[PDB]
């Protein structure tokens, strides 16, 4: 729905349900500022965006290096349902380096919600983090607002000047509500059960991150499912086509324990160039290289030259949740990767 919510530096630590109430606390702010702002705003005017140039610094090792973020970007992440998910999006607010963080959850049951609030709870970010949610039992009309509001509330912040990270998890149940809202209307299904109303009122949500140049960025990354094909779900089709990449998560790699679960392969940021410098193209170029050729002890034998790389390799790319990597250590790391 249009619709006009609360934002402002006092909503620092709440959490917000589909309407705008606070309805609890992972931390407690000193600035109380609540103004009164309109859910469904225009993306910015071309000539009031930034180019996207400066890094955003996620702290994720085979992000960092092979995936890079820009400030100001918008990101897939394609993920069947589970953990994998919330454990890379967990390590993304934790070990990236934004000044607020906008976290709008939907859908989803109310543990989820709950378990979203505990992690915040026990982060030192929890100061500079607001939390937006709209669980199952909502309508379908508060679901697509838990989308707007968390965006409204980091656009906010955005004209303070600030460097925010929005995240929407589900994206695909912003747009199941959507429809929902629209057949309730009554409108004719046309793509494999949308409205055709759905994938018009796309664009318009997902440009409106990120940076512009009265300074003032949100890099937002955005939540897919992988239930199945691009056939039977229109949206992973059309979500890559309007967003600057995706990270893809892999139940192969889950399935074995690799975390995070990223599939370079199957993922891409598209202002990699535009964001990494020459060094760190080659460098990266290389890795992917390496990988490549890994597919083709135990423990004394001299097949003992295979297994030490495969372990560099796959120590590389995993990571304890615990940890956060600067642009360095994950250049350094790799680097000592390829020798
Ligand atoms: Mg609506
Ligand atoms: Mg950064
Ligand atoms: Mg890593
Ligand atoms: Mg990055
Ligand atoms: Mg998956
Ligand atoms: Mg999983
Ligand atoms: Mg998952
Ligand atoms: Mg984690
Ligand atoms: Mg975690
Ligand atoms: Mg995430
Ligand atoms: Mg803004
Ligand atoms: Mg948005
Ligand atoms: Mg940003
Ligand atoms: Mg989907
Ligand atoms: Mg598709
Ligand atoms: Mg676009
Ligand atoms: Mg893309
Ligand atoms: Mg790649």
């Amino acid at each position: 729905s249009h619709m006009h919510t609360q934002v402002g530096r006092g909503l620092l630590g709440a959490v917000v349900n589909p309407l705008g109430e606070v309805t609890d606390k992972f931390a407690v702010t000193d600035n109380s500022e609540i103004l009164y702002r309109p859910v469904d705003n225009a993306p910015p005017l071309y000539s009031e965006r930034a180019a996207i140039e400066k890094p955003f610094l996620t702290g994720i090792k085979v992000i960092d290096s092979l995936l890079t973020c820009g400030e100001g970007q918008r990101m897939g992440i394609f993920a069947s349902a589970g953990c994998g998910k919330t454990f890379l999006m967990n390590m993304l607010i934790e070990h990236s380096g934004a000044d607020i963080y906008v976290i709008g959850l939907i859908g989803e049951r109310g543990r989820e919600v709950t378990e979203t609030v505990d992690y915040l709870k026990n982060s030192e970010k929890k100061s500079r983090c607001v939390l937006v949610y709209a669980t199952s039992d909502y309508s379908s009309v508060d679901r697509c607002n838990a989308a707007y509001i968390a965006t409204a509330i980091a656009e906010f912040f955005r004209t303070e000047g600030h460097k925010v990270a929005l995240f929407i998890d589900s994206l695909t149940r912003y747009a199941r509500a959507l429809r929902d809202v629209a057949l309730a209307a009554g409108e004719s299904p046309a793509r494999r059960g949308y409205p055709v109303s759905v994938f018009d009122s796309l664009p318009r949500l997902l440009e409106r991150p990120g940076k512009l140049k009265a300074g003032g960025s949100i890099t937002a990354f955005y939540t897919v499912l992988l239930e199945d094909d691009d056939f039977a779900d229109p949206l992973a089709e059309e979500v890559r086509s309007i967003l600057d990449g995706h990270i893809y998560l892999s139940r192969n790699l889950a399935q074995k324990g690799q975390f995070p679960a990223i599939d370079s392969l199957k993922s891409i940021s598209r202002v990699f160039t535009q964001v990494v410098d020459e060094k760190h193209r080659i460098m990266a170029a290389a890795f992917r290289e390496l990988l490549s050729e890994i597919e083709e002890p135990g423990e004394n034998a001299s097949q003992d030259k295979i297994y030490n790389k495969i372990s560099v390799v796959e120590s590389f790319l995993k990571q304890d949740y615990r940890l956060g990597f600067t642009y360095e250590q994950t250049m350094e790391l790799i680097g000592e990767t390829i020798r």
